[PDB]
DNA sequence: GGCGACCCGGCGCCCGCTACGGAGTCAACTACGGGTAGGGGGTATCGGGCAACGCGGCACTGAACACCGTTGTCATGTGCCTTG
């Protein structure tokens, strides 16, 4: 498990994220999970901050340094022959 | 045992442009140890603002000469009157 997760950690993401925020927005997401599946609704950032014992300010940090990019080579959907590489100036 | 079908894969394409919708995603943890990165603290080095001088144009110094220009000046020449 030690290897597998080191691995994921270090080779899933385009963007790489080192460990140890691999960790902390890894912890916040399956902690938020639980939020949503206690209170049965998205909580607020506040709570989720004070939850996390962190301030809103690394929530919001983490929640922006989470993502994952968007290929461009996608049908933009509004024809299949349009691609999103080809709408971006 | 090369022919033979047939079989199968395997591939290759599948009119033109504009113009025309949106979007966005399920499964660890903590301990250490370093190294860097930032913070303020203090310090040597570079840059911007004022006083003394030098110029430079012209300007005054007119003073001292020069340039016409003027009415000073005049010993010396025409015109009338008196006498040979």
């Amino acid at each position: 498990r030690q290897a597998i997760t080191r691995a994921m950690a270090d080779q899933a993401r385009t963007i790489r994220i080192p460990v140890h925020m691999v960790e902390v927005i890894n912890k916040l997401a399956r902690v938020q999970r639980q939020m949503l599946q206690d209170l049965g609704r998205e909580p607020t950032p506040e709570e989720l901050a004070k939850e996390l014992d962190m301030t809103p300010e690394k929530v919001i940090e983490v929640q922006k340094y989470g993502r994952e990019p968007i290929s461009l080579h996608t049908p933009l959907g509004e024809d299949g022959d349009s691609e999103f590489g080809d709408l971006i100036e």
